[PDB]
This record gives C-alpha cells, structure tokens and sequence, in this order.
C-alpha cells in the first residue's frame, strides 16, 4: 500500500477493530494510524464527520491532517476523494484535497542550519491539477511573507517578481530612481524615503490571445511605522505588511496554467517605512498623481498613501482600458478587534462585485466578510490643511481607510477593497491546512473571482 | 406668519434676494432666516439638496436643523413636508419632519440650576402623529440614559417602567430579593452582588386583543467595571450601559399608541457593576438557569453574563411560546474599533430577520451592519474550567460576544442580537438630529421591526 | 508511595483551580478539616473572637476589606513514633485590595492559596507513609478586596513580636 494510504470515513462508516479500540469516530481531521491488511504498510482512517455536513474545507482539512500524519513515510497516496455519500461533488473532493496535501505539507526551513510523493487517487485529474497549481500559488506567497525583510528588500523583491514573470511568460515592467519618479508616485516615494532600501514599482500583466483587470497589491517590505514608531515590546509581523502584494503576485502566476480568457494587471508598490533623519514626517503633505493632498498625521498609516497613487495610475481612463480594480492590503490593524484574526474584511460599493468575491472565497474557504463604505466616516478624512488626512485618530479606521482608497479610483470604475491585516499571518499554532506565520491567504480567492469573472 | 415659518427647499429653488446674499445654496440642514414678507414675522429657508437625491433622513434632519434655529420664537410651524420633487412621498416626508423637530428640540435639564408650539404643515395627519410618537419614545431612551446613575439605580429603574407601564396598559412584573432569586438569574445575581443598589428583573408586556415577539434589553444601570476596575483617566459613559434596557423600554411604550396587533414581550436585567468586597471575582463559575457554566474571565463582560439567563427564560419552551427573541445590549466596546463611533452591530442566523432588521434601520435612519456569527471564533469561548468564558482577552469579543449569547436562545427560536454600545451615547458635540450624550438609539428601528413582524 | 505522593499532589491541584467563590477562606478551613478528620490529623479551626485572640494581625488586617472573613487553621501529624513546622499561605483571592491588580493583565488571583494547597496536602499523605515525625501546618486564609473597609496604603501593622 504505497507506505501510506490514507481513507475518507464519514460519520457511521467501517474501520477495523483496532481503530475502534483507539477512538476512531470520524470527527473532522482525526486520524488513527494502523497496519495495512497484508502487514506491509499503513493505512490512515482520516475523519470527514456525518457526510450530510461535509463542505470542500471538510476535504481540505482532512487532506492537511493527512499529510501531518504520514510520518517518516517515501509515497503517501490520498484516497479522501473517493469518499462519496456528502453533497460535494468528486471534482469538488478532488480540487479540495489536492489543495489540502500541498498546503498542509507546507513548510519554511530556508533559515535552519524522505517524503518523494503524494499522490491524490481519483478519475478527476483536471480538478487535482488545479487544486495542485492554486495550493502552490498560496505557498509562494507563503514563502513571500515568510521571508525576512532583510532579505526580501524592495529591490530584491522587485527582481523575485521578474523572475516569477519570466518563468510564467507574463509581461513585466520594473520601475526604479529616476524611471519610478516620472510615475508621480508621491506616496510611495515619500513613505519609502527614510530607508536605506530604496523603492520599487512593479507591473505584471497576464495577457493571453483569447475585460481588463487591474490587481492592486500592498508591497510594504517592512513596516516598522516610521518616525511614528510601533511601540517597541508589543509584537508586530513587520515582515509581512507585503502580503496583500504577495497575494497579488502569486494569483497572476497561477493564471497561465489555468488559461483563463481575460486580461489582468497586477501593480505592486514596494517600499520599507523606517524612521530616519529623512523619513516622512508627521504634519507633511503628498501631493499625489491627481493633484489631491493627503496630511500624514501618523506615519503608520502609510499603505493607503503608498496605494493612493497606484489606484489613480491603475484606473485613469487611457490605453486599453482596466474596466475593474481589485486592491489587496494587510492595511488596518483596527478591523481584527472586532472580525477576529481569521477573516479579512470586503469594501466595495458594488452589490454584484461583493457577491462575486464573496462567493468566491466560499469556494476557496477563505473568510471574508462585507463592511460597509459608512458615507458618515468621511469627516473623519477631514483635515485642517490638505484633503484629507491618513489618520483621524478615531474609531473606524477600517472603514476610514477603504473610504481613503475610494477617493483615488476613477469615476465609473467598479472597485473592491481586500483587508487582510490579520489573516495574511497566523500568530497561533498552525490549524488544519494553515501554517504559523505566513499563510497565503486571498490568494485562492483572487482566483476563483479571476475565474467567475472570466465567465 | 406664527412668529416663525420653516420653508424646505431643494436645489434650484427660488428664495429672495436676502437669502442668495447671505449664501443660501439649498444645502442640507443649512438655514437662513429673514423677515417674513410683511415683516410682521420670520422665514427659515431651509436646505433639502437636490430633489433627486433627498431621503427621508433629509428631511428628519432639516427639521432638526429648523427648530435649532427657532431663537426666542413661541410658536414654530414647518412646512418641510410639503416640499415635492424628491422621491420621498408625502407621508413619509411628514413622518420624518414630525421626528426631526421633536429629536432636535430635545434637552436634558433635569440637573441644571419659550417656544409653547411647533406645527408641522400637511394633510398627513396619521403620517405626523405616529412620527411624534416615534420620536417621544427615543426622548424617553434618551432621558433614561443620560439620568445620573445614582438617580437611575436599578430599584428605581424598576419604579419607573413601572410606571411607564401603568401609564401605557402594559403588564407589567418586577423581581426583587427572594421573588427574583427563585427565577435562577444567576449571573444577574452574581453582577449585581457587589453593588449596594440590588439588582431587579422586570417583565412588560404589551398584548392586544387583535406571533409573540421577546425583547430582551441589557439595564446595567452603572457599568464600573467590578473588580476588573475599568482604568481611570479613560473615559467611559458607565451610566449609559442601560441603553438595551431603554430602547426596549421605550419601543414597548409606543406601541399601545400604534396600535400593533401582535404580542410583545420586554424583559429586563437590571443590576450595578461594581467593586466590592463581595463582587464577583474573576476565575468564579456561573452556572445558569439551562445547567451550563461560565467561567468569569475578566468581570467587566458582565453584560453577556447577565442576559443569558434572561435569554434561557424568554426562549424555553413553555406557556404561550415566544416565537423569536431580539436582544439589545450596549455590549462590547471592540466593534467600534471596525464600525465607528454611529453604527450598530446586527448579528442573526436568520436571513430574513436580518433583512427585516436592516430594512427597519433604513427606514428609521439608524445604521446597523450585519457581522457573521464566525464558527472559528468559537474556540475563543473555551475554558479550562466551564463550559465557556466571558471573556477570551484575544481580538474578535464583539463576535465572540454574539456567540455566547447564542448558546442560550434554545434550539428552534429565531434570535437577533443588537449590539449598540458606541451610538447609544454620542461622546462629540450634537448633529442633525443627535444630541450629545444619551441617543436612544435603536428605539426606532425595534418599532419599525415590529411594524413589519405584524405585517 | 508514588500513587499516595501524586494523589497528594492532586488534591492541590483541585484546590488550586477551584474558583475562589467555592474556595473562601470559611469554606477551605472546612474542607481543612475533613481531610484532618479522614487522616486522624488533629486539626484547629480559628475564625471571629478566637481568631483576634491568637494576634495574628496581619492576617485580620490583609483580610478585613473581604465579605468573606478570614481564618486560621493549625493541622497536626502526631504519630507514636524532631518537630517540623510548615506555614503555608493562604490567599484564596488576591485582588491587590486598593492596590488593585490591572484589569486586562491576567492574573491567576484564585491560586495565590498555592503554599497552603502544598502543605495541607503533604500533610494529608504522612499517615500513609508512617513517617516517624512530628509536623504542624499552620494556615492563614484570606481574600485580599478592594472595598471601603480595606487595609489602607500607609497604614501600619503591630505584628505579635511587637514589631512594626
Ligand atoms: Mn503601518
Ligand atoms: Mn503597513
Ligand atoms: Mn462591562
Ligand atoms: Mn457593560
């Protein structure tokens, strides 16, 4: 039995004696261990509770459970998929334990001084296929965010998302010094101006034969706050204020295995916030690409100024035309109080484009819930010298930040707002198919809304 | 002209010469006065925006801004609601000018050492009588809250519904000593132990001859925190925590006024939090009128402690049936972290009560965003010693909060759960219709809730 | 001997995690004196006038701010077979008093009756091993509250040496 086998059991269903005797009930991810029948090999019996109940995250959890548990074993073969009697549906199963396996295999020892094959039995090997490419996606961006920031600079950053484009055929454009100057990227610039790392400005276009979309990602390489500093004794994943950027990165590179019929641009803004002799200061004034200012009242609040920029670039009316705009940002830290640090939260003012992504990330078993784009927060983006500002000092600053972002998309183009300050990193133990730390997340539901907007 | 006359107008409207020179632009809520034409008397031009955009909460807002600038006037007469060309029919516009002038003309006095009329001009007589009594009910929320704690201790809370009661028809049961021990309100009788003021427990209901609907409403009278002591030098309005309480209070007092036929319910905890050498103490267990404990993790969520037996009681099956249960609870101060400072936090399982909900808000001009009842924030209610905690001390309490109260509503009951903590008291200065201090908020959308649950 | 050390060894732990509200000072010198009477461990409870009596001031003033009032507690080992004297403190509940434990850091307020959760149970498991020793517990129990009646910042105790 190939070392490890692993078995779907729902609720109700057949295991031996021996896993019996050790418990085995078939609640969601629980795994028992025995011998195979022949004495050969291993046989996991893998929980996927009462079958009228199981969802794709059931398969996919399970999937990660499995893989947990294989122990010293070479092969492993999979067989969670061929478990029917649930209402989700075999390509279903498939794609959802395909994905399971990888992200639950996961791990990061780049910075530490036997299993050669998981195999997902099933007829559905498109489904697997997928599964396998949209897991691989999520763990690139889970390296992405992983990464020290030491070493993932925005320079080097910026030359890893090249590489990643050249590999993929995507079409990539870096922007740096004087070149990034011409863009008017005030923002960025002015954020990224205390460090000795200097920014960068990344555009990656998917672009098959076969709508515009533009994909807008957070690429804060480290956020220390700035002059603004985070108080130094509270625990702050500085490293992974990139991952609404890393998100974007991985979804694009997912797109050409997937063929999808539809255009899409990626704009990536990279820059760390140190303090410095010359960092950005608080009572200073950006002026940006639409000659709109902002007042910097707190240089912590620096990704809505660093996107501001990129959302007027990635949706001016021009060539070719970006017919809707997705941003993705770790942004605020003021939403987790009251969403929890498992779900990221969705702003849009359009009713059918929350439907598409929030449908979406069902699929992709991704939380994310709608928060509304409150009309009476907007005093809070009052200023008494520019604009607006980029802090209020107040409560709602989630919603306060979304609303900031709104002030920068062109008239007319539908726009969505991701914040996954909380999600994007796991500062708990690793559960089911998520790692601690870096954890891939809206990745998978940036390409499923890729996919249903694509039909 | 009746001393003074409010005219509305929208955008475009004619005004004389006077008005355009002081820079009359039909803005909403702005005034200009001037002598009346035959300069025995005053006119307020008044701004209603562009026709094609006014709400309803326009002109609620207009009229508020009219009788603000009323001045030593004895008699005021608005002619707001006959303003047309908006998509606010006329009833609706009579409706929302009758509130307007009643919220904006509210004072609080009672504690400090000649206007005799205000009219509203229309033929919607119905349309204005049920506005006033909208807005009279809100007043009555609003003097509840913003009353002196050491005047509204729960004894005396008790009085007044009481009171209230008499005054309206409704039934009405108040709980004391050894009468509201032997109802196992075991955390009511724990929160309330520390204070010198004993708890009570009061039951109102409203029942025609013409569904049965339970309110149930959090009346800590004075929130101090108890021995988790909330810290000095933070500012908290402490007396404010009835609001629950108040808005179930007052929506229970206008419906004999309406004339609703269905039954309604309002049952209320009311207790103080306070630090005493008897108050409960953090790491003590309640165990509540279904069996099932609680762990008391830190003292200061001892709102959610309070209604769950009041929960258990309203939902259980039992004599008459209450066939759904709507809490409101000024009850965790992490959702204003997400939401600001003027919405409300909806959580229901239920769809269509959601949208029943919502559509009431909407129609009252109070904001409310539906949050998820998240299952993965359920793991933040485990303890090592209970069946739950009362607090997590981890991000997410808001949620949280909603799914402890759930564990009490029994199986098969729809429940709604209102959480109103940061708009039941407005902290800055006073707007439209708001004053600062004590809202009442969410009394309106209760009734317009209860208007649609009868239809 | 290793099951009777580590059931001696739960018996702490019980108490340890029982919620302060069960564990009051008059109720862990009953439960005292239960596993005094099962033992054959001669056992005193003080409390109220015979409490004051023995001059323990300390121990009156810490617990004066409580509603539940303190007690005091003498276990003795006493076999027919050197005597050891063990003190173990007694805190039921440490809130601070008007020194108030910071609300939102977490404390364990209920176990700081660890001490005397140690040496009860010690003593609970010497009449199984026969040890030919004489030993005392002696055990103050209170709860430490804020209230208007507490020990004051300032204030000053005259212990039972005469020393301050
Ligand atoms: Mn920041
Ligand atoms: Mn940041
Ligand atoms: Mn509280
Ligand atoms: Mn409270």
């Amino acid at each position: 039995a190939a070392d490890v086998v692993a078995c779907g059991r729902h609720t109700g269903a057949a295991v031996g004696a021996f896993s019996r005797r050790r418990g085995f009930v078939a609640r969601p991810g629980q795994v028992v261990a025995e011998p195979s029948a022949d004495g050969r090999a291993v046989v996991l019996n893998v929980g996927l509770g009462p079958a009228g109940s199981a969802t794709a995250a059931t398969f996919r959890a399970a999937a990660a459970a499995s893989v947990r548990a294989v122990g010293p074993a070479r092969t492993l073969r999979l067989d969670l998929a061929l478990a029917d009697g649930s209402g989700v549906p075999a390509a279903e199963r498939a794609r959802a334990v395909a994905e399971g396996a990888v992200l639950g295999l996961y791990r990061y020892d780049e910075y530490r001084s036997p299993l050669a094959e998981v195999i997902v039995a099933t007829p559905e090997r498109r489904a697997v296929a997928e599964g396998l490419a949209a897991a691989e996606a999520t763990c690139l961006a889970r390296d992405l965010v992983n990464c020290p920031a030491g070493t993932l600079t925005p320079p080097a950053f910026a030359d890893r998302i090249r590489e990643l484009a050249h590999t993929a055929g995507l079409d990539c454009a870096v922007y740096e010094g004087a070149g990034l100057t011409e863009l008017g990227l005030t923002g960025l610039t002015a954020v990224g101006r205390g460090s000795a790392e200097p920014p960068r400005y990344v555009e990656l276009t998917y672009d098959p034969p076969d709508l515009t979309v533009g994909l807008v990602g957070k690429g804060v390489t480290f956020d220390s706050g700035g002059l603004s500093l985070k108080p130094s004794g509270e625990r702050h994943a500085m490293k992974a204020d990139m991952g609404g950027a890393a998100a974007v990165v991985a979804a694009l590179t997912a797109l050409p295995r997937l063929g999808l019929p539809l255009r899409v641009r990626g704009h990536l803004p990279l820059a760390e916030n140190m303090p410095d002799g010359g960092a950005l200061r608080v009572g200073d004034v950006v002026r940006h690409l639409d000659g709109t200012t902002t007042e910097i009242t707190h240089t912590d609040n620096e990704g809505r100024v660093v996107l501001a920029d990129v959302l007027v670039r990635a949706s001016r009316p021009g060539p070719h035309r970006s017919d809707l705009v997705v941003d993705v940002a770790t942004l605020t830290s003021a939403a987790v109080h009251a969403l929890g640090t498992r779900t990221g939260a969705l702003f849009t003012p359009d009713d059918r484009l929350a439907q598409t992504v929030l449908a979406a990330s069902e699929r992709a078993g991704e939380s994310f819930c709608r928060l509304p784009l409150l009309a009476h927060e907007r005093r809070n983006l009052r200023s008494a010298v520019a604009d607006r500002v980029n802090c209020s000092h107040r409560h709602g600053d989630t919603i306060q930040a979304a609303l900031f972002l709104q002030d920068f998309v062109a008239a007319g183009v539908p726009w969505a707002h991701l914040d996954i300050a909380a999600p994007a990193y796991n500062d708990e133990g690793p559960y089911a198919e998520v790692p601690y730390g870096g954890t891939g997340f809206a990745v998978r539901t940036l390409i499923e809304t890729l996919r249903a907007l694509s039909e």
